Protein backbone atom coordinates (compact mmCIF):
# COMPACT_ATOMS: atom_id res chain seq x y z
CA UNK A 1 0.00 0.00 0.00
CA UNK A 2 1.46 2.61 -2.01
CA UNK A 3 4.22 3.07 -4.17
CA UNK A 4 2.85 4.05 -7.86
CA UNK A 5 3.60 7.98 -7.16
CA UNK A 6 7.64 7.60 -6.53
CA UNK A 7 7.69 4.72 -9.38
CA UNK A 8 4.46 5.02 -11.76
CA UNK A 9 4.02 3.08 -14.78
CA UNK A 10 7.49 3.31 -17.27
CA UNK A 11 7.65 4.90 -20.34
CA UNK A 12 11.15 4.59 -21.45
CA UNK A 13 13.97 2.31 -21.44
CA UNK A 14 16.07 4.88 -19.22
CA UNK A 15 13.02 5.19 -16.80
CA UNK A 16 12.87 1.23 -17.25
CA UNK A 17 16.94 0.69 -15.98
CA UNK A 18 16.84 3.32 -13.58
CA UNK A 19 13.86 1.15 -11.42
CA UNK A 20 16.42 -2.17 -12.24
CA UNK A 21 19.02 -0.22 -10.49
CA UNK A 22 16.77 0.96 -7.85
CA UNK A 23 15.49 -2.70 -7.38
CA UNK A 24 19.12 -3.97 -7.49
CA UNK A 25 19.76 -1.74 -4.49
CA UNK A 26 16.88 -2.83 -2.59
CA UNK A 27 17.24 -6.47 -3.06
CA UNK A 28 20.47 -6.14 -1.58
CA UNK A 29 19.17 -4.21 1.58
CA UNK A 30 16.00 -6.88 1.80
CA UNK A 31 18.40 -10.18 1.47
CA UNK A 32 20.93 -8.29 4.21
CA UNK A 33 17.74 -7.33 6.19
CA UNK A 34 16.62 -11.03 5.95
CA UNK A 35 19.89 -12.63 7.24
CA UNK A 36 20.24 -10.47 9.72
CA UNK A 37 16.46 -10.65 11.08
CA UNK A 38 17.24 -14.82 10.68
CA UNK A 39 20.31 -15.43 13.00
CA UNK A 40 18.01 -14.84 15.90
CA UNK A 41 15.45 -17.82 14.45
CA UNK A 42 18.09 -20.32 13.27
CA UNK A 43 19.63 -20.20 17.00
CA UNK A 44 16.10 -19.98 18.93
CA UNK A 45 15.68 -23.36 16.27
CA UNK A 46 18.41 -24.93 17.68
CA UNK A 47 18.03 -23.87 21.23
CA UNK A 48 14.72 -25.58 20.76
CA UNK A 49 16.14 -29.51 20.04
CA UNK A 50 18.66 -28.00 22.70
CA UNK A 51 16.05 -28.27 25.28
CA UNK A 52 14.36 -31.73 23.82
CA UNK A 53 17.70 -33.24 24.73
CA UNK A 54 18.97 -31.82 27.95
CA UNK A 55 17.51 -33.34 31.18
CA UNK A 56 14.98 -30.81 32.74
CA UNK A 57 17.53 -30.74 35.72
CA UNK A 58 20.44 -29.87 33.99
CA UNK A 59 22.57 -26.91 34.36
CA UNK A 60 22.69 -27.69 30.26
CA UNK A 61 18.67 -26.96 30.24
CA UNK A 62 18.64 -23.98 31.80
CA UNK A 63 21.75 -22.55 30.18
CA UNK A 64 19.54 -23.09 27.08
CA UNK A 65 16.85 -21.54 28.45
CA UNK A 66 18.49 -18.85 29.74
CA UNK A 67 19.63 -18.12 26.02
CA UNK A 68 16.29 -18.52 24.74
CA UNK A 69 14.60 -15.96 26.60
CA UNK A 70 17.29 -13.48 26.00
CA UNK A 71 16.83 -14.12 22.51
CA UNK A 72 13.12 -13.84 22.15
CA UNK A 73 13.31 -10.89 23.95
CA UNK A 74 15.85 -9.38 21.54
CA UNK A 75 13.32 -10.37 19.08
CA UNK A 76 10.76 -8.33 20.77
CA UNK A 77 12.11 -5.35 21.25
CA UNK A 78 12.04 -2.44 19.23
CA UNK A 79 15.12 -2.97 17.06
CA UNK A 80 14.32 -6.01 16.13
CA UNK A 81 10.65 -5.38 15.08
CA UNK A 82 11.54 -2.31 13.28
CA UNK A 83 13.74 -3.89 11.54
CA UNK A 84 10.92 -6.24 10.14
CA UNK A 85 8.94 -3.57 9.68
CA UNK A 86 11.47 -1.89 7.42
CA UNK A 87 11.84 -5.32 5.51
CA UNK A 88 8.14 -5.41 4.83
CA UNK A 89 7.88 -2.40 3.79
CA UNK A 90 11.24 -3.06 1.19
CA UNK A 91 9.10 -6.30 -0.12
CA UNK A 92 6.38 -4.01 -0.82
CA UNK A 93 8.10 -1.66 -3.34
CA UNK A 94 10.42 -4.65 -4.66
CA UNK A 95 7.28 -6.40 -6.00
CA UNK A 96 5.68 -2.88 -7.15
CA UNK A 97 8.89 -1.83 -8.89
CA UNK A 98 9.13 -5.49 -10.15
CA UNK A 99 5.33 -5.37 -11.52
CA UNK A 100 5.79 -2.00 -13.47
CA UNK A 101 9.27 -3.42 -15.16
CA UNK A 102 7.24 -6.68 -15.87
CA UNK A 103 4.51 -4.43 -17.71
CA UNK A 104 6.76 -2.16 -19.51
CA UNK A 105 8.59 -5.37 -21.13
CA UNK A 106 5.83 -7.12 -21.41
CA UNK A 107 4.63 -4.36 -24.09
CA UNK A 108 7.42 -4.38 -26.17
CA UNK A 109 8.25 -8.00 -26.26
Amino acid sequence: EEWIREYPPITSDQQRQLYKRNFDTGLQEYKSLQSELDEINKELSRLDKELDDYREESEEYMAAADEYNRLKQVKGDADYKSKKNHCKQLKSKLSHIKKMVGDYDRQKT
